[PDB]
C-alpha cells in the first residue's frame, strides 16, 4: 500500500517536470483543470487556450495526472504517426465493458487481431452492405415521414441510433426489443465513462466500483455483456445448417474462424472483447457523425440542397445506389469532411509515450508521458484554417486539398492505430444521408439548437432536433 502511494506521487512530479517546457492554463489547487472541463462548453474553451498557446499545452484532471494537449499538425504527426500505446489511465476504464479489444490492446497482441480484423472491411466484404445500408434507412425513413407530417420537430439521434445498431448487426455479426435494451446501456455506458475521464475522485479502480457512479457503470456493462453473449450464441448457433452455403468473410465469422484459416485461435474472452468492442465502435460513431451532418446540411440550405441534387442524379432512375455510385459523390464528401472538421465524431484521443518524442519546433518529451490528440481542436487550429469557425465544403476540393498537411484533418485518427472501420464508416453515410436528402428537406429548429457534449463521441446535450418536410 505504502509503496502504490509513492509510486504515483513520483510519477506526478516526472509529468510535471516534463511539460515544464510548455505553459498552460491556471491549475485549481485540487481539480487542475477539471472544473474547466467539466463545464458546458469546455470544448470551445480549449480552441480559446489553443490560441494563446500554440502547438501544445498541459491539461490536469486533479493534479495527479496530467496530459501534454496537442493540436498541431507537425505535433500530431510526431505522435500519431508512430504507434505508442493508448494511455492506460483512460483506456483501462473499456476494461470493465469491452476489454482488451482491438481499441485498448497495446503491442505485438494488437496487430495479430488488426491483422486478423482488416480483411472484413475489405471493399468486397463492403460491396454488399450497400444494399443493407439502403434497407436500414428505408426503415428509418418510413417513421420519419410520419414524424414530419404531424408538424413539429423532433429529435433524429435517438432514431439514428437505432438504424446504425441495426445496420451494423446485418452487416457485420450475422443478423438476418433487447437490441434497444443495448442502445440505452451504450448511452449509459459512454456518459458514465466520460464523466469518469473527467472526474479525478473515481479515478482509482478500488474506490469508484464502491460508488453509485461505478455500480451504475457495471449494471449497464452486463447489459453489454448479455447482447453480445447472445450475438455469438444466435451466430455459432446459426452456423448448424447455413456453413456450407457462405462458404470473403464477414467481421464476426472471422472471429468465429469458419474455414480454420484464421490460424490464430482467439480465446472466449477475447473473442467477446473484440464483439463487445466492434458493437459500441461500429455504431455509435456514424450515429454521431450522421446526426451532425444533417444538422450541418439544415444549417446551411444551399450546400444541402446542391448535395441533394448531386445524389438525385447519380441515382438517376435506379432502385437504390450501387457501391459504384459512392465515389460519384464528390460534393456530398466534401460538406461530410467539414461536417466531420467542426463536428468531429471522436473529438479527443490520448496516448501514452513508450519512447521519447522531439517536436518541430524543438521542445520533447520522454517516454512515459502522456499524450491527448485534441481532434475538436485540432480542425479548428488558426495557423491551419482560415476562418476556422466558418462551414465551407470547398476547403476539401481537389484543389484546396492538394498540399494539406495530412494530420491536418485526421477525424478517423491516422498512422498505425487509425481507424478500421473508416471505408465501413464512410459508404454508410453517404448511402443512409444521400437517402435522407432524396426523401426530406431538413431545417433547423431556432428553440433547440444543439450543444456540443463530449461522451466519448460527440453527442448534444439536447439532441439534434430538426424539421422536416416530406419530398415527392
Ligand atoms: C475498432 C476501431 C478502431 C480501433 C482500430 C485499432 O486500434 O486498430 C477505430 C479507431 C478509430 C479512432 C482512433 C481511436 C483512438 O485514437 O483512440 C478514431 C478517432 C475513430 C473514429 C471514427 N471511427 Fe473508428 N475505429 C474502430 C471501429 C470503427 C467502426 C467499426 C466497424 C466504424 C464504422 C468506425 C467509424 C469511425 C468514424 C465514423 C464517423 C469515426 C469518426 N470505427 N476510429
Ligand atoms: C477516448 C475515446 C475513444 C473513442 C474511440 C471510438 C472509436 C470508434
Amino acid at each position: 500500500g505504502f509503496l502504490k502511494l509513492l509510486r504515483l506521487l513520483l510519477r506526478r512530479q516526472r509529468l510535471a517536470r516534463a511539460m515544464d517546457s510548455f505553459p498552460g492554463p491556471p491549475t485549481h489547487w485540487l481539480f487542475g483543470h477539471a472544473l474547466e472541463i467539466q463545464k458546458t462548453g469546455s470544448l470551445d474553451k480549449v480552441v480559446t487556450w489553443t490560441q494563446q498557446f500554440p502547438y501544445a499545452h498541459p491539461l490536469w484532471v486533479g493534479q495527479f495526472i496530467g496530459f501534454l494537449n496537442i493540436y498541431e499538425p507537425d505535433y500530431a504527426k510526431a505522435v500519431y504517426s508512430r504507434g505508442d500505446p493508448k494511455a492506460p489511465d483512460v483506456y483501462d476504464f473499456f476494461l470493465q465493458w469491452i476489454g482488451k479489444g482491438l481499441l485498448v490492446l497495446d503491442g505485438p497482441k494488437w496487430f495479430q487481431h488488426r491483422k486478423l480484423l482488416t480483411p472484413g472491411f475489405h471493399y468486397d466484404v463492403l460491396k454488399p452492405y450497400v444494399a443493407i445500408f439502403a434497407d436500414s434507412t428505408r426503415i428509418m425513413l418510413e417513421k420519419w415521414e410520419k414524424k414530419a407530417c404531424e408538424g413539429k420537430s423532433f429529435d433524429i439521434f435517438s432514431d439514428v441510433g437505432h438504424m446504425a445498431l441495426d445496420t451494423l448487426m446485418k452487416c457485420t455479426f450475422g443478423k438476418g426489443h433487447r437490441d434497444s435494451s443495448y442502445y440505452v446501456a451504450v448511452s449509459e455506458l459512454t456518459l458514465l465513462m466520460q464523466q469518469r475521464i473527467d472526474s479525478f475522485q473515481y479515478h482509482n479502480d478500488f474506490i469508484y466500483w464502491l460508488t453509485p457512479h461505478g455500480r451504475r457503470f457495471l449494471r449497464a456493462c452486463r447489459a453489454a455483456h448479455d447482447h453480445t453473449d447472445r450475438v455469438i450464441r444466435q451466430r455459432k448457433a446459426a452456423l448448424q445448417d447455413e456453413k456450407e452455403r457462405e462458404k470473403h468473410l464477414d467481421f464476426l465469422d472471422i472471429l468465429l474462424d469458419v474455414r480454420g484459416e484464421s490460424g490464430v485461435q482467439l480465446s472466449d474472452t477475447d473473442l467477446r472483447a473484440e464483439v463487445d468492442t466492434f458493437m459500441f465502435e461500429g455504431h455509435d460513431t456514424t450515429t454521431s457523425g450522421i446526426s451532425w451532418f444533417l444538422y450541418c446540411m439544415a444549417l446551411y440550405p444551399e450546400h444541402q440542397q446542391r448535395c441533394r441534387e448531386e445524389v438525385r442524379e447519380i441515382l438517376g432512375d435506379q432502385d437504390s445506389f450501387q457501391w459504384e455510385d459512392l465515389a460519384k459523390m464528390t460534393y456530398l464528401t466534401m460538406c461530410m469532411k467539414e461536417c466531420f472538421r467542426l463536428y468531429p465524431p471522436v473529438p479527443q484521443v490520448y496516448r501514452q509515450l513508450s519512447k521519447p518524442v522531439s517536436f518541430v519546433d524543438g521542445r520533447s518529451l520522454p517516454a512515459g508521458s502522456l499524450i491527448s490528440l485534441h481532434i475538436y481542436a485540432l480542425h479548428r487550429n488558426s495557423d491551419v484554417w482560415p476562418d476556422p469557425e466558418v462551414f465551407d465544403p470547398l476547403r476539401f476540393s481537389p484543389e484546396n486539398s492538394s498540399g494539406r498537411h495530412p494530420y491536418a484533418f485526421i477525424p478517423f485518427s491516422a498512422g498505425p492505430r487509425n481507424c478500421i472501420g473508416q471505408q465501413f464508416a464512410m459508404n454508410e453515410m453517404k448511402v443512409v444521408t444521400a437517402l435522407c436528402l432524396l426523401r426530406f428537406e431538413f431545417s433547423v429548429d431556432p428553440l433547440r439548437l444543439p450543444i456540443k457534449l463530449p461522451q466519448l463521441v460527440l453527442r448534444s446535450k439536447n439532441g439534434i432536433h430538426l424539421y422536416l418536410k416530406p419530398l415527392g
